[PDB]
């Protein structure tokens, strides 16, 4: 229950929000606001506005990467963990006020954020 079946594509980027990626394949299935790696790129740049709130950023950056450019190997994408999502709710509370969290970034969505892996 910590992986999801999907088709893998070749990464067009070797970096997510400044972090070098140790894998070469991904999928867009977890990011319901993106149908291409180009859209995901754009959406992440938009999210990088939270760099100005380091306490939020330190926890949201690894989350965003796990949702927008997750590792895909052998027809399977790795799901972000519960602890990963939860740690972001308080320090990134401003997101709820400004725009809200979309379905695929709500910690409640157990299908997307299983405990614990
Ligand atoms: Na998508
Ligand atoms: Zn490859």
């Amino acid at each position: 229950f910590c992986k999801k079946s999907t088709t893998c594509e070749v990464l067009k980027y070797n970096t997510c929000l400044g972090s070098p990626l140790p894998y070469t394949h991904t999928s867009l299935i977890l990011a319901e606001d993106s149908e291409t790696q180009e859209e995901a790129f754009e959406k992440l740049a938009m999210w990088s506005g939270l760099r100005n709130a380091p306490r939020c950023w330190a926890v949201i950056q690894p989350l965003l990467c796990a949702v927008y450019m997750p590792k895909c190997e052998n027809g399977k994408v790795e799901l972000p963990s519960q602890h990963l999502c939860q740690a972001t709710r308080n320090p990134c509370s401003i997101v709820e006020r400004e725009r809200g969290w979309p379905n695929f970034l709500k910690c409640e969505n157990k299908e997307q954020f299983p405990k614990g892996c």
